[PDB]
């Protein structure tokens, strides 16, 4: 009944919660220092945002946002968190004496009661690709205890999509899915699932990082206000593009990573997972084709990434492109829940 | 149903979601030590299955029903329980053997058979042996068996032994002392340095090494599959008594397993010791949160039991003391969240194995 | 003699045999901000040249001494306490010079100059500036100075500046945790935690670093080397008042150092500041046990005192406190053992310097 | 007065035990894992050489070899370290509670008074190239404590010598000499210098690694027992080799390394340095000819390695080396206080 158990799985929301019970992965976060101390100097820089108000943070983990609003000057800051990794959060603000700044809330933001309405709201709601984990759902639930001139850091967010060449990632995924093309294996026929077999493998998200260079367009940019969103904006996304191809050659798929903005009252500080940036633990998300699309300088590449959220706390994804020159049309469902770690 | 009582919805859903991708199913083909030691045990005790009725226990792709018709099994019910099922009623139809192997999708504790067989096959070892608990649906299928009937496997080893790793031990500490900071960013992390180092000793290690880190004769525990109830693995317990045969520092025990097909032509064995080639098991060890120290000679003695927990996994308790001087150490370890260590690279020997000159060797 | 007196005999054993060896100058000589800055000051100022008399302080393989032939002078008299005398009386012979340059073996305190100058040369720097106190030897030179004299370089700027980096921070505690083990071998380390964290933190950090992690204006001391005496040099005591343009956590205050050649032509800087090209002394940083929090228009004030040692260094004290929060911190520092961090790689800017998106930059 | 007075200056002392004052260096030494682990085994699996034994540590550093003594089963240990490291290794003695057990005694083993004779003396005493350093003869020197029936560990130490080839090391330093080559340097003339700096650069010894693949040779040995040698007997050092070359080629010089031996009651365990084991941090030590020498397969190339102890607490090198066939001869002097770490 309440929003969050409407839109996920109970079997999905155990695994979720218990992935950020464990030290060990809020170590790993903790230890990506382009993404904390981003975070850091985005809160630092504006303290004034910050300077005796009141502050929400949505699933604060080990409470390290929260210490940084303190470090701004926070009055009062609510952390709630809905894993047992509140408890670890309690721990650090009564041996950091900040128990009468930071106030730990056990629970789900959605089901969780605050005292009072809030200035600003903090948090890391970035799945890969963004949007991944619906987080951001919860973040935006969250505005419910916003002051109507209250603000939100993260602001906005950029996602940004480029088709790429890379053959060598495409040929191994299909190499892999070749294993099912064996007509004697071990003295079995495996040939009819070779088609169940692709699909399989290429419906997977390659994440890990490349250069630039792959990259074949200008990419193309969709943006989330999040001062501005509903949390019913996140269960369908369209994204369309129409891409000016610079270079020929195979485009063997889409490129994403994303851009966020703390848009505060000093400056704007942003905090980006681009592949000329240096490397965070979102790396970049590729999207492959299961045949390659042929395109020359001066084509232009158009269709469709729509995203339609699932109950398994991620997304369908539903890419449609098209050579609109040569009518050459691809279309891919990958599934944002069983991605390809290759790094 | 007995398979629901004993697991809890979020461990079922996320552990037959894995076994559904075919990713998966040929990571276990593409063990030619599992899969061609199964091939031949089955081939090679023909007469075990030529003309005979035969299931399948969590059969994924198929692939062991296969290796039975191929020996001559006259009928052949193929249970799965993930979606797997559907792509080896595939294989099974483009194979022409729709009448000799039928797909019974479902789980073997919920599915209703048509007829008694006279040999259950299947592949239900985990990590440990034990871990994944689908030993118990292995036995369970015996309400099938025909008086008679064969299992294969027909009985499994576990093999224990002490271990003597220096730097698998620090490394624990290396991880945790991350928190052991007083300005991470300005926040005083170390309150949190002990349940770090807890977490991470909690962790039984999924990797490999080099046998002569061993430190004494390991000590086995058999599993008949042939007279053992359902009942018998919700609480194994696995008494010690180590003879060391070499000094040094104790920092856990190692695990490791052998399963036999024992049929009336011969008997092959399936092995994932450390002295065999690897497979997909590799071997696990569980540290002791304070090493003992042991000389040669002494007797290590202890416990290791293992009580089956609703995640499809088992808590893990040792207990272990140096009998010479009554040094002692415990642990607690969660099977469920192993810590996967291997790297690709040959496992380095112990420092000091040496007994000759490296130089004169050249 | 005065060198004898303010320097323990194993320091200058140590320091005058490092500066013996062949690879050392060519080292320096091979910096080309370094000599091709020396050079073009005393080339475009050859009116301080023409026909004096010049004293080079620690000459070395002489190479400032063959500026100042270049520029004309009569005779120069290359004083060296190193062997390195030796192989600069050579390129002397080879260069036909041996009648305007003369080699005088020892150290410029104790040995007789036949005369007066008119010039003094001398690349006296250290890190900081001021390590290994020649300075001081530079202005004891002054003795054979004409009084209407000059002093190539002539004056030298030392400038402060707070900065933040995280990562320098961190590091000297990951380091020192390698400690905090309770079974190092069976050995537990931890009592010598504090220390080794003390230890890391006496050490200035001898490397380079982008410009962005300061966090205020630079503040400069500055010494006019014409007006210092040798005893203004043993006790050097620097105020600082900062006004911070950044919001951040104050990890240290950065040192570098310019020096000026004030010639009656022009005047010819040689800059060692982060936004120059790299030299041989880099820049230093020296940490705060504990970082200062400090908003943008906030003070930080305090006072950096370098006390001189008999090891030709100084002990460094800094004290530092935001006015408006009162808080404080402090550190001691060893300039002799530097630690030099510097691996080759261009500095990577702090976290949160993009005002713009990157992405849009593409 | 004392032995190690006579043979040190001070101005080289002083800096000796600074260097090893410093908990940074202890770290480096006990995370060499083929140092600190073999030492622990070799104590540990010949336990009956130490249970309710009197030990004598010889510059115990931070006392990791002395907690080894303890855990074996020693009755008492004598740790002497001359260094400021004493007082930290007081503090884990007392931290680990074995007070009663390991009696730091700070001073030279050659000045100290120890309170009784002991069955066995233990050290690190190892140098570059095994002598480097000068503390063998001190380890030698505690043999005054030893029993007449008393052991040694490490018992015996084998230098290892082979001739190399490696042009691209060769070139490296030759290049960098060439630097004084030049006539107008900034206008001035260095070519004067160009002899002497040569002989600087390869009176160096490069300390790092190297594939065996570039030894030309089966290596000479030669042998010091612990047991049995005087102090004396390393203060002129004469090793002559006889090697038969197995491949043609370029002799750039010889390459050195070293193994040692514990020779227990229960078991004989050896640490060594080659090439074809892992990395420690003595590496392995080349001396460079300033002109290679060419050799066939089935030459004999000749002469003798020369070491002689100097106050420094280092030696003079003389390698003097000839193809025999030929009567091509290369001497050399090299500098064991002034190495180069090329690593
Ligand atoms: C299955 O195995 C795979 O193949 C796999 C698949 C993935 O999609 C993965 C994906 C991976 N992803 C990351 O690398 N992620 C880090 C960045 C985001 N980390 C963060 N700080 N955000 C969440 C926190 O917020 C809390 N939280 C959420 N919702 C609520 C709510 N409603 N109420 C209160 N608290 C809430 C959570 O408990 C957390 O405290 C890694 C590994 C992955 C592995
Ligand atoms: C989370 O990340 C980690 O750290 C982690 C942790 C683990 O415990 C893992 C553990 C990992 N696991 C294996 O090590 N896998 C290989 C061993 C052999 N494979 C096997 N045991 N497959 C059984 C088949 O039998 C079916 N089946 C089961 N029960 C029934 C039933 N009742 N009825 C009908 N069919 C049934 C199943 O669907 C299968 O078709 C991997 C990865 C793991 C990763
Ligand atoms: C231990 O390892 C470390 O961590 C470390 C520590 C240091 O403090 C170092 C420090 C390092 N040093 C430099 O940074 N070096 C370059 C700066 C410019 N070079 C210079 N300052 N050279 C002066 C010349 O003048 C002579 N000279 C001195 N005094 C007298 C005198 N009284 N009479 C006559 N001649 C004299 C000398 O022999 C020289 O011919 C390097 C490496 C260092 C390394
Ligand atoms: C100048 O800069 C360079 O270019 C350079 C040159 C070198 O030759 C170096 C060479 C380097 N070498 C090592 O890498 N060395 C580690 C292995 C040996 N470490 C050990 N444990 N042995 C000594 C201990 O024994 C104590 N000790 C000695 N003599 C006595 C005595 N008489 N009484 C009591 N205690 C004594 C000492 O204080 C120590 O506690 C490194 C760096 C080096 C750097």
């Amino acid at each position: 009944r309440s929003v969050f158990s409407e839109r996920t799985e109970e079997s999905s929301a155990v695994q979720y919660f218990q992935f950020y019970g464990y030290l060990s992965q809020q170590q790993n976060m903790m230890q990506d220092y382009v993404r904390t101390g981003t975070y850091q100097r985005a809160i630092l820089q504006n303290h004034t945002d910050f300077k005796d108000k009141i502050v929400l943070d949505v699933g604060c983990g080990s409470g390290i946002l929260s210490f940084f609003a303190a470090q701004a000057g926070a009055r009062k800051i609510y952390a709630v968190e809905a894993s047992t990794m509140a408890q670890h959060a309690e721990v650090l603000v009564k041996s950091n004496n900040l128990t009468d700044r930071i106030v730990v809330i056990p629970g789900k933001v959605e089901e969780v009661s605050l005292p009072e309405q809030v200035d600003i709201i903090i948090s890391e709601p970035m799945g890969y690709m963004l949007f991944n984990e619906r987080m951001l759902e919860s973040y935006l639930h969250a505005k419910k205890y916003l002051k109507p001139s209250g603000n939100m850091f993260p602001t906005i967010g950029d996602v940004h999509l480029a088709p790429f060449t890379d053959e060598q990632l495409y040929m191994e995924q299909f190499t892999k899915a070749n294993f099912w093309y064996q007509p004697s294996f071990h003295g079995v026929d495996l040939s009819a699932l070779r088609g169940a077999a692709v699909d399989e493998y290429f419906r997977q998200p390659v994440v890990d990082t490349f250069d630039i260079r792959i990259l074949m367009a200008k990419s193309v940019k969709y943006t989330v206000n999040f001062l501005e969103a509903k949390e019913g904006d996140l269960h369908r996304i369209e994204i369309p593009f129409k891409f000016h191809m610079l270079h020929s050659g195979l485009v063997h798929g889409l490129a994403f990573w994303f851009d966020v903005a703390f848009i505060g009252s000093i400056m704007t500080v942003w905090l980006s997972t681009a592949p000329t940036e240096p490397l965070t633990h979102w790396y970049q998300v590729r999207c492959l084709f299961q045949s390659p699309l042929f395109a020359k300088a001066g084509d232009t590449l158009s269709g469709t990434c729509l995203l339609i959220a699932n109950k398994r706390q991620s997304y369908d994804i539903s890419i449609v492109a098209q050579v609109d020159q040569t009518g050459s049309k691809s279309s891919n469902l990958l599934d944002l829940k069983n991605p390809f770690f290759r790094y």
